[PDB]
């Protein structure tokens, strides 16, 4: 018992940590097969940063003027190319712990382990969502471009997030490791405000049904409602809407507490409405929306 | 900018877990240079644990009786001793993936990363706190034991904890790596009821200092307190008493963001009697006590 955010194991991604720097600019790079991934802003100075035409600043840019070390050692730089925000930077040799791996594109409300790091080398993990207006609020400081956000199904990385920027609301925007950004994001040092961060709604569900599976059952209550009246409040509350595709996700959940989706909204319409009175749930005095209603099954039931 | 709960990169302990089975127990073992660190509770049956005289156990066991399995590989287990509430089980092979490490056993209100594994192999990684009644609130199902606890000093390894027990209130027990249980419990599934979980107050403190950092300063008000006025407030509130060493190691923080400490403690008391208001610190609608101020000035510097 008990529930935690939890982060993926790191291992596997430390292993493909470097240090990328051009110019006076560094930051991390991912190196998977005889590939490193990095931001193409690496090639910008701050000033750059205010207005950059990436393909012009390229151009003055040769596989010689990359430095990609690993641990402590020099790695080649044979090719380079930008594909959408990216530099991929074509290494002589593979990585050597390159393990199984993905580039996915996730959706707002998934959820990933980010392993923060500074000058190719981690300094921390952990667990993010994709917020609904497709900023993410990490832990990300002067160097920690080019940190990765992942998932791991058994054996295989999925890799869905690179750090580009911090917004000047002190939140964060990247990419997918296709260089393209998430939202409405761009890699230049200008005015970009963020949308309305709203609930991730499936997401507090499961949470509450974690909370029952570790004991935490006060907030249940005598009510029920429907997809519609749900809504109405969750519209009123700046949560997300709830579609029946997220009452199916949250079927097993259901199953194994025997609380019906729909009555667990209604708890969560009360909670939304009586506030928690001084209460916590599972240690929170919010309502957690960063446990996905897969999380939530993998820590209940010990994936490894 | 952003503050998250944040563990250190696991890769290093991953290396190190295998899983250990005794006749029909199995759990997880922490291999170290030739020997695997486990529960000694893994020579128990479930009926066993009601009563277990761990000496007369042992007699029934040789180190054949020990299965000891790295990945998808077995270790030959040529010898086996009991210390405190852990096993040692000498094996043939040193651990090629042994990092630099030491055993420590932390204080109350320390920190430390959990890397919960289920039959030798990683789950997840989140960071956990020693409570000042010597729990742990973990996330730990059946098979969980021999997780194990650390902190890490750039490329050396302090393992801190080994998990052994869940109370019945569902918060966790267990061992530094000599196998000295933290606090008062024993490795026996009797009546062990845990005493009053204070707040961390050094890490509220330090946490609120991170908040500011990081531009949530709506708490700052404009009050001074003394140690002997906060402590009354504190104790009322079940929070740690404060000392002059605590003040102490709040130092660094104080001079970065020019708050006196007992500044800071005369804002944490009016949080304590006006409560949040419905407000959030760093994304949190309660005080946080699971970052040290040493967590606090590494995650602010970026310390890999
Ligand atoms: C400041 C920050 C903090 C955390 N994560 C990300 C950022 N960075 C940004 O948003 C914008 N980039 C800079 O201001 C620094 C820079 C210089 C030259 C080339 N690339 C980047
Ligand atoms: C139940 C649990 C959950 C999480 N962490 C720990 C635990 N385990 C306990 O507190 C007590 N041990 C058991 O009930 C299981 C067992 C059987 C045989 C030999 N060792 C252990």
């Amino acid at each position: 018992s008990g529930f935690r955010k939890m982060a993926f194991p790191s291992g596997k991604v430390e292993g493909c940590m470097v240090q990328v720097t051009c110019g006076t600019t560094t930051l991390n790079g991912l190196w998977l097969d005889d590939v490193v991934y990095c931001p193409r802003h690496v090639i910008c100075t701050s000033e750059d940063m205010l207005n950059p035409n990436y393909e012009d600043l390229l151009i003055r840019k040769s596989n010689h003027n990359f430095l990609v070390q690993a641990g402590n050692v020099q790695l080649r730089v044979i090719g380079h190319s930008m594909q959408n925000c990216v530099l991929k930077l074509k290494v002589d040799t593979a990585n050597p712990k390159t393990p199984k791996y993905k580039f996915v594109r996730i959706q707002p409300g998934q959820t990933f382990s980010v392993l923060a790091c500074y000058n190719g080398s981690p300094s921390g993990v952990y667990q993010c969502a994709m917020r609904p207006n497709f900023t993410i609020k990490g832990s990300f400081l002067n160097g920690s471009c080019g940190s990765v956000g992942f998932n791991i199904d058994y054996d295989c990385v999925s890799f869905c997030y690179m750090h580009h920027m911090e917004l000047p609301t002190g939140v964060h925007a990247g990419t997918d490791l296709e260089g393209n950004f998430y939202g409405p994001f761009v890699d230049r040092q200008t005015a970009q405000a963020a949308g309305t961060d709203t609930t991730i709604t499936v997401n507090v569900l499961a949470w509450l049904y974690a909370a029952v599976i570790n004991g935490d059952r006060w907030f249940l209550n005598r009510f029920t409602t429907t997809l519609n009246d749900f809504n109405l409040v969750a519209m009123k509350y700046n949560y997300e809407p709830l579609t029946q595709d997220h009452v199916d996700i949250l079927g097993p959940l259901s199953a194994q507490t025997g609380i019906a989706v729909l009555d667990m909204c209604a708890s969560l319409k009360e909670l939304l409405q009586n506030g928690m009175n001084g209460r916590t749930i599972l240690g929170s005095a919010l309502l957690e929306d960063e446990f996905t209603p897969f999380d939530v099954v993998r820590q209940c039931s010990g994936v490894t």
